[PDB]
């Protein structure tokens, strides 16, 4: 995240790191207690039963009582394209359930087909680059544009500055209204670039799927 803030501690408890080799890799989003969601172009070419997947964080650079380590299962994708950039979603199934408690929650999903109009205030989260890696969660104000965005993405820009996601936020949830209306998917002209805006896998369109899924 570029030019966002410090969350604070366990503000977002349904917030996942990804990790490998001891790293973090990507976001994504506690979506059952032993499913979550993330960007399928972030587990595309990794050996995905080494990851390890990690609830309960805040300051990654640090030992956390705080965190649950699950490892995956099975991962779960719809007609991902990565020429396209489209269906930039995968849900992967954790080798045990999540214990619940203040530090680590489900998050709740928009109903199917619910579309968010220009100008809707979110907030984009993630571990990615600073501009340099957090080790502690960023968060960051964005605004939902339709403009310089397809109808297969939900995307939004930062107004008046440079800033948005970076390379490690891949993954990360959108947060709007309470509600995971996105998951962090690409940036154009670099990250931050003050343009274009960054794009999201749109959740509310693969509810149902996601639904069927989890139970
Ligand atoms: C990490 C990454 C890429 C990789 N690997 C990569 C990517 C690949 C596939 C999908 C799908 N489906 C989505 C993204 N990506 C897009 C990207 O690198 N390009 C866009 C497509 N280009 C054409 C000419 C083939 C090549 C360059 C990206 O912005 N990023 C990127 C960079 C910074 C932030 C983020 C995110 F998700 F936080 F927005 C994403
Ligand atoms: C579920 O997985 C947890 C983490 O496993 C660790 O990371 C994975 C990716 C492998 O490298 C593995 O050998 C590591 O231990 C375990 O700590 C946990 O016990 C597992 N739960 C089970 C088996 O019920
Ligand atoms: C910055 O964002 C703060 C939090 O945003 C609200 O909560 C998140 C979880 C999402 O549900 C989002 O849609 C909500 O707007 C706001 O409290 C604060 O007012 C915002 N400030 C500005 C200038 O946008
Ligand atoms: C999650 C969060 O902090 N939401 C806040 C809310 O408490 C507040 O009433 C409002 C002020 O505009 O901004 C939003």
């Amino acid at each position: 995240i570029v030019g966002g803030r410090r969350a604070r501690p366990h503000a977002w408890p349904f917030m996942v790191s990804l990790q490998l080799r001891g790293g973090h890799f990507c976001g994504a989003t506690l979506i059952a207690p032993n499913f979550v969601m993330s960007a399928a172009h972030c587990v595309a070419n990794v050996n995905v039963r080494a990851v390890r997947v990690v609830l309960g964080a805040h300051n990654l650079s640090r030992r956390e009582p705080t965190r649950q380590v699950f490892a995956v299962q099975r991962i779960f994708e719809n007609g991902y394209d990565p020429v396209n950039l489209l269906n930039d979603i995968v849900i992967l199934q954790l080798n045990g359930s999540a214990t619940i408690n203040a530090n680590v929650q489900v998050a709740q999903l928009p109903a199917q087909g619910r579309r968010l109009g220009n100008g809707v205030q979110c907030l984009a989260m993630g571990w990615g680059l600073l501009g340099g890696i957090a080790s502690v969660l960023q968060e960051l104000n964005v605004t939902v544009v339709t403009s310089l965005c397809r109808r297969s993405n939900v995307c939004t820009l930062v107004r008046g500055r440079q800033a948005g996601v970076c390379f490690g936020d891949s993954g990360s949830p959108l947060v709007c209204n309470g509600l995971i209306h996105g998951i962090a998917s690409f940036v154009r002209g670099g990250c931050a670039s003050g343009l274009y805006p960054d794009a999201f896998a749109p959740v509310a369109q693969f509810v149902n799927w996601i639904d069927s899924i989890i139970q």
